[PDB]
């Protein structure tokens, strides 16, 4: 975790799913399923209904997690340029990026959080 997500105010969650209006009693197939809730306004979601994998899943519950109108950038701190850790969530600008990004990669992006550049 980054220091500026250590020690901040964490916003009252909303007990209902943005996408399929379900409590974490019910998620799109009627099955109980714990909410994912946004630090900074409380909006929530089931995993399943964020299209998150149960690892990634996981890693955001242990974060300090933004929704996707929250989301600010890890490094210079939303447009449409933003990129997301398929890692953790966290949003970077490309130019923010370590190194720079200028093309949306065509596969998976890690942050540098999750994966340090190897300093050999
Ligand atoms: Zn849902
Ligand atoms: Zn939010
Ligand atoms: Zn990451
Ligand atoms: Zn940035």
């Amino acid at each position: 975790e980054l220091p500026h997500e250590k020690d901040k105010p964490v916003a009252e969650p909303i007990p209902i799913c943005s996408f399929c209006l379900g409590t974490k009693e019910q998620n799109r197939e009627k099955k109980p399923e714990e909410l994912i809730s946004c630090a900074d306004c409380g909006n929530s979601g089931h995993p399943s209904c964020l299209k998150f994998s149960p690892e990634l899943t996981v890693r955001v519950k242990a974060l300090r997690w933004q929704c996707i109108e929250c989301k600010t950038c890890s490094s210079c701190r939303n447009a449409d340029n933003m990129l997301f850790c398929d890692s953790c969530d966290r949003g970077f600008h490309m130019e923010c990026c370590d190194p720079p990004l200028t093309r949306m990669p065509k596969g998976m992006w890690i942050c540098q959080i999750c994966r340090p550049r190897k300093k050999g």
